[PDB]
């Protein structure tokens, strides 16, 4: 049971710190419990800004599930860092939306592997 | 049969909006039908600039074949976005060549999967 | 025997042109001889600067082993470019450490393939 995305994640679909699970088109991700952490087999690049409206670029390989509700049953994911030794997830930097060209950050077929207990 | 690149794509080989197919060293790519779209298993990073000579970086996962001519018999690829729902390809941002270090953007062994039709 | 990393490479562990082999948590990598070159199945993103105040990003797919000393017995890897035709390795750009968010550049499970002869 390898979990693969079935929908593309576009940069214009990111909120400041998360995105909706539904975008990835994966029932396993949609039903994953709160706090589940996944490692991606493809990098998730996140443009950020340290100030002055300037864009810089970060890379993340891990997503943490935030359980949904009636309006958004599939919930959300935050990108960040999974420490496999200490078993900790740390949220990544906020996404900065400016004038970047539209991009598929994670394409269809991205493999997601649960890494927490 | 899986199509793998046999030659590295270097950043200093990109034109503003394409690169020559021959660079990838793949006969299946060289003779792919005009307009064929491929998804990559590795990100293609394209440096761009929206102004002031400032470089930012975009990611692409899709290439569209442009048929050759007598001068370039194997033709070209453009990078861009494949919409697998609406079955459309949109060319990506222009590559901005300035003072970046030389880089292999796509190494030997990159897997290319046809996704159109 | 595919070689997979067992520890994450964090951006805050990079020196200007190398990092300690031991960080990747792999005995095969640790014992690899001076001069061994590996290709990665995942991009290694290296932030650099042109020197006017801004962080840009380069991509590398190759590492070369450099023999260590009493303080770092397993030695170091440098990122760079492997030319598979001419059998040459060229060191990549200096890493620029500024105020970037902490990032896993290469996660656990990155596959390293020896490519020098
Ligand atoms: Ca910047
Ligand atoms: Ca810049």
């Amino acid at each position: 049971a390898p979990i693969m995305t079935q929908g593309s994640l576009y940069n214009d679909s990111l909120s400041t710190n998360d995105f909706k699970s539904i975008l990835l088109g994966s029932t396993p991700l949609d039903i994953a419990p709160d706090g589940a952490v996944f490692q991606l087999d493809r990098p998730l690049s996140i443009d950020y800004s340290l100030g002055t409206g300037d864009v810089d670029r970060a890379v993340y390989w891990h997503l943490k599930k935030f359980a949904g509700n009636a309006g958004t049953p599939a919930g959300w994911f935050r990108w960040g860092i999974w420490d496999n030794f200490n078993k900790t997830f740390t949220d990544g930097v906020a996404y900065y939306s400016d004038e970047q060209p539209r991009q598929i950050l994670l394409p269809v077929g991205t493999v997601c592997t649960r890494v927490d207990s």
